[PDB]
């Protein structure tokens, strides 16, 4: 429907074409065609095979030849990667290159949103981290050697002549040489009234939630209509006891607090099933074959998260899951919590009770698995490993990681605040602890799903040569700090308890039984929290997800 007339765009579009122009001496490589035989560069036209310049773009602004200002916006982009990618990083055109286009996305911006478009950015996604296969990693821009697309190998990793991969022999002549450069731009989405094509992510079209087709804001006030109700909402999951309680203790916090610009919080628990932990080799040598401890350990894990509304759209902001070992549960593990990893993404407002609210989160759960009857909780504090996420694919660029110290001291806060809510009896380090129980043998530590103790002592047993418990005193007290022991039910108490009864129901969700099938979705399908605006997105689908799959 809307077709641009040639002088309209002309008009709109020749100020930013001007401003490029007008950058001395940045614009005189970019002012006419590259020759490359004046020039004396043989090999331009073996790497560029689609050359463009502001002559040619002048050219076909002046005659008519755009119908749509994103093709103008394309060879802009064509003539500025056509110079990154000849020229060297370190070289002059590169860095005038670069100039201009700081310059070009400053002035298109707006121009294009007088045009009636989202925005006038140029948006590709952030590159995936790629491993090696004998864990190590290779950065952005790094050269490196991949074969079918699976399996890649860091320059080095590389010269010292076939491969083995699994088990079968690979020559390495049969290793693709290339750059980790490469970036997939985001998508368009087509107006289906006056046909601008919009960044996805910006307008935030799912073709699930409104099969009708994307009609962008622009159409619709002009016909006073508003976009039909998305029903995919966070609130809109089925609500737990869990999830209930979590969310009125955050409410309840935040009517308190009374600050500006509060929004509700929405917590879910999106899955509950059974599973077991089976004891390592290792350690089921030394003392299940004798009879001295279970073969395995069952317990519920479940999956929890927070949402808040931002801008009228919802966000995931707090992840957790979480394993419980039941009453019916052998010792060691009988009647005990551990945490297997949180996750959070900084969107939260307002800023000055984000870590309240992680707070009144965890604390509320401790309150409720103990009215449950379970007596002790378990943190291991551990932060996540260089460029790595628990949950959430692609954190903000600018979020900051906390290292051991920092996080120590967060989760003695969060406890803290339990002990003198009289939720907490009282907490220790694992050392401590182990002090306090007469603790005397390794078969006498509880016993964790993908937790750091079953691996040490694996590796102790294999080193001693035989021995599960010879350093172990000295290995509690090394690592101590980053091991917290909670106790909910002290005393003579913990001895006589009833069995617990978890009133809410198992929740089968194959997305979210542990954390890998939802990275693994979100880094197939380009579902990065690095942003408000992208992590708006990729909680819509995450909720489109949740509600279709179940
Ligand atoms: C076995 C499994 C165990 C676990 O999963 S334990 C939990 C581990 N999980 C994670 O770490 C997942 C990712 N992290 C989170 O989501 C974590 O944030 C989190 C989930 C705690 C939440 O942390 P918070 O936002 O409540 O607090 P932080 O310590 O991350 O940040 C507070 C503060 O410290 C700053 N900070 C944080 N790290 C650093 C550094 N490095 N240097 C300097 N300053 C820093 C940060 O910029 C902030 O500054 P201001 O708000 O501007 O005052
Ligand atoms: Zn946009
Ligand atoms: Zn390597
Ligand atoms: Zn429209
Ligand atoms: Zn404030």
């Amino acid at each position: 429907k809307k077709i641009f007339k040639p002088e309209e765009l002309r008009q709109a579009l020749m100020p930013t074409l001007e401003a490029l122009y007008r950058q001395d001496p940045e614009s005189l490589p970019f002012r006419q065609p590259v020759d490359p035989q004046l020039l004396g560069i043989p090999d331009y036209f073996d790497i560029v095979k689609s050359p463009m310049d502001l002559s040619t773009i002048k050219r076909k602004l002046d005659t008519g030849q755009y119908q749509e200002p994103w093709q103008y916006v394309d060879d802009i982009w064509l003539m500025f990667n056509n110079a990154w990618l000849y020229n060297r990083k370190t070289s002059r055109v590169y860095k005038y290159c670069s100039k201009l286009s700081e310059v070009f996305e400053q002035e298109i911006d707006p121009v294009m949103q007088s045009l009636g478009y989202c925005c006038g950015r140029k948006l590709e996604f952030s590159p995936q981290t790629l491993c090696c296969y004998g864990l190590c990693t290779i950065p952005r821009d790094a050269t490196y050697y991949s074969y079918q697309n699976r399996y890649h190998f860091c320059e080095k990793c590389f010269n010292e002549e076939s491969v083995s991969l699994g088990q079968t022999t690979i020559n390495k002549e049969q290793f693709s040489k290339r750059k980790n450069d490469t970036l997939d731009p985001e998508l368009f989405v087509e107006c289906t009234e006056c046909g601008r094509k919009m960044h996805q992510i910006c307008v935030l079209h799912h073709e699930i939630i409104w099969p009708a087709g994307f009609v962008c804001d622009g159409c619709l006030k002009k016909s006073a209509r508003t976009r039909k109700e998305n029903k995919f909402s966070a609130k809109r999951l089925p609500s737990t006891r869990l999830g209930t309680f979590l969310e009125n203790r955050v409410n309840d916090f935040l009517r308190r607090q009374n600050h500006p610009e509060s929004g509700e919080v929405t917590v879910r628990v999106v899955h509950a099933s059974d599973k077991t932990v089976e004891v390592k080799p290792g350690m089921k040598a030394r003392f299940v074959d004798s009879g001295e401890m279970a073969e395995s350990f069952p317990y519920r894990t479940k999956a929890l998260f927070a949402f808040e509304e931002i801008d009228g759209v919802d966000l995931c902001f707090f992840g957790m899951h979480v394993q419980e070992y039941g009453s019916d549960c052998p010792p060691p593990n009988q009647r005990r919590v551990y945490i297997s990893y949180l996750d959070s993404v900084h969107f939260f407002r307002p800023k000055c009770l984000r870590t309240a609210v992680y707070h009144e989160i965890l604390i509320g759960y401790l309150e409720y698995v103990k009215k449950l009857g379970y007596t002790t909780g378990h943190i291991w504090a551990c932060p996540p490993s260089e460029g790595d996420d628990y949950i959430f694919h692609c954190h903000p660029p600018d979020q900051k990681i906390p290292k051991p110290k920092r996080l120590q001291e967060w989760f003695k806060k969060m406890l803290d605040k339990a002990v003198s809510e009289r939720i907490v009896h009282d907490y220790k380090d694992i050392f401590k602890q182990a002090t306090e129980d007469r603790l005397t043998s390794a078969k006498e530590l509880p016993y964790f799903e993908g937790d750091f103790w079953p691996n040490v002592l694996e590796e102790s047993i294999k080193e001693s040569g035989g021995s599960g418990s010879q350093k172990l005193y000295a290995t509690m007290e090394k690592h101590k700090e980053v091991f917290f022991v909670i106790r909910l039910i002290a005393g003579p108490a913990a001895n006589s308890l009833p069995p617990i009864v978890d009133p809410d129901p198992l929740i089968p969700c194959d997305l979210m039984d542990g954390r890998d099938a939802f990275l693994t979705l979100a880094r197939d399908k380009h579902l990065e929290f690095s942003s408000l605006r992208r992590a708006q997105w990729s909680t819509m689908c995450m909720l489109v997800e949740l509600h279709t799959q179940s």
